[PDB]
């Protein structure tokens, strides 16, 4: 997250860190959202490599013991059947991970609230991005979870030529684009939390930023629109 503020320890309890095994150690690569005690939602692109993955729930500082973490293996990866690694702009950047065991819920580990199917946010709706991703273009990961206020940009504006043009699809949410605040590498797969009827719900899965940099004026961060995939998510969980 570029231009964020440090998140409080108990603000975003559905956020997870998706990590891969790197020799003798584990490295954060993506975010995700805990959606059941044994299922995580993340970006398909985060799991294209055939690595060993684990999920950490209850994480705040990647590099220190917080006394709240639970570490769990990934038992099954279900990528959207239409995902194409070579065409991120086509969409379908969503995957579900079945965890090897159920996590324990507490004030640091809670399920994310999903929107109703088909829900579209008005322009300039209040949302926050969270993650441990780079804090500057071509910078370094955050140690502590960051948040940034990232209001939505509706499809008509986002798909206009001075924004993203035809690269964005109606199956995506755009947020931000002020040139100061954005997602960045290592935020991928994580949530966009948006306030609807008094409750934060997870409306986006972080998918991509510009090749020119993370925080680029009129190139909002782009998310998979979770409300486009409710039927798919429910079908996967019911059959696995
Ligand atoms: O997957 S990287 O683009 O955050
Ligand atoms: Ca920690």
């Amino acid at each position: 997250v570029v231009g964020g503020t440090e998140a409080q320890r108990n603000s975003w309890p559905s956020q997870i860190s998706l990590q891969y095994r790197s020799g003798s150690s584990w490295a954060h690569t993506c975010g995700g959202t805990l959606i059941r005690q044994n299922w995580v939602m993340t970006a398909a692109h985060c799991v294209d490599r055939e690595l060993t993955f684990r999920v950490v729930v209850g994480e705040h500082n990647l590099n220190q013991n917080d006394g709240t973490e639970q570490y769990v293996g990934v038992q099954k990866i279900v990528v959207h059947p239409y995902w194409n690694t070579d065409d991120v702009a086509a969409g379908y950047d969503i995957a579900l991970l079945r965890l090897a065991q159920s996590v324990t819920l507490n004030s640091y580990v809670q399920l994310g609230v999903l929107p109703r199917a088909g829900t579209i946010l008005a322009n300039n709706s209040p949302c926050y991005i969270t993650g441990w991703g780079l804090t500057r273009t071509n910078g370094q990961l955050a140690q502590t979870l960051q948040q940034a206020y990232l209001p939505t940009v509706d499809y008509a504006i986002c798909s206009s030529s001075s924004y993203w043009g035809s690269t964005v699809k109606n199956s995506m949410v755009c947020a931000g684009g002020d040139g100061v605040r954005s997602g960045c590498q290592g935020d991928s797969g994580g949530p966009l939390h948006c306030l609807v009827n008094g409750q934060y719900a997870v409306h986006g899965v972080t998918s991509f930023v510009s090749r020119l940099g993370c925080n680029v004026t009129r190139k909002p961060t782009v998310f998979t629109r979770v409300s486009a995939y409710i039927s798919w998510i429910n079908n996967v969980i019911a059959s696995n």
